[PDB]
């Protein structure tokens, strides 16, 4: 009774079916803050993956990042776009931000703790939308 | 409207009346990891405090935490304390594990950013957990 059982870090997000497939909330580049802040209190989700006018999946937008704009000790309001949080950190960049269903879960924990980030988007072929894995679901399994 | 509101800012969070102070769940120093695994898939909460025999509050012990315990390449079971994960951080001596109710808002948010934490445990003088607060409960204030 390693942990976690190696059997399981060999198996696909497909195989365990681990993730979020259905009701995904996201949002686009081109949206404000403000927008993403009355979902996160109003909708209750932790992120949101954010999408370039071709539906493909650009960034990942948390409640962190709108504390991070808080903080920011220059002067802003909410009529900024998410892409702003971009000044931060880039999840793209640094190959944290998807993942593919046919990706193990060594792969997908191994990447999730690289950049100590708590999800990540399930993309297709064309990285549109197809989910998200959250620490949440990877644990749901793990037991 | 500059955001955040320097008016709210300036405010406590007893003022705000911010966070949560009832029905708090929390582990021991003395815990093993299964444990804290189960409540956080049966309980649905994603951080517990950590508290020694004297009921202080020494850690806080989160989902990615477990995560972090399922990456290491060396051999665990779920029968290893909640403790081992202080070998990759400390929010203890870091100064980003604990506030006060009479703490500015301004002030929690700068060290929650300062070492990219996702919540707080308020402590009374004896270091005793009160409550918590989660970047949630600051953004349903900022709203
Ligand atoms: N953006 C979303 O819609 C979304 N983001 C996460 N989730 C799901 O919400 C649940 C809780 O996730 P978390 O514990 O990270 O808040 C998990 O099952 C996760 O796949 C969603 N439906
Ligand atoms: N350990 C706990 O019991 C606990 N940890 C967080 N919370 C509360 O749960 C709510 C959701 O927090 P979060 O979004 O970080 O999961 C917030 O109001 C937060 O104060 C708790 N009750």
């Amino acid at each position: 009774h390693e942990f976690p059982k190696p059997e399981f870090m060999s198996k696909s997000l497909e195989e365990l079916q681990i993730g979020t497939y259905a009701n995904i909330a996201m949002v686009r580049t081109t949206t404000p803050v403000y927008v993403a802040l009355g979902i996160f209190v109003q909708h209750r989700v932790s992120a949101l993956p954010v999408v370039d006018e071709k539906g493909r999946v650009v960034d990942i937008y948390s409640k962190f990042d709108v504390i991070n704009l808080a903080a920011e000790k220059t002067y802003n309001n909410l009529d900024v776009s998410v892409t702003k949080a971009l000044q931060h950190r880039s999840h793209y960049f640094e190959g944290v931000l998807k993942c593919y269903l046919h990706e193990t879960l060594e792969t997908i924990i191994n990447r999730l703790v690289e950049a100590e980030v708590h999800r990540l988007v399930v993309v297709d072929e064309n990285d549109v939308v197809k989910g998200i894995v959250s620490l949440s679901d990877i644990l749901q399994a793990l037991v």
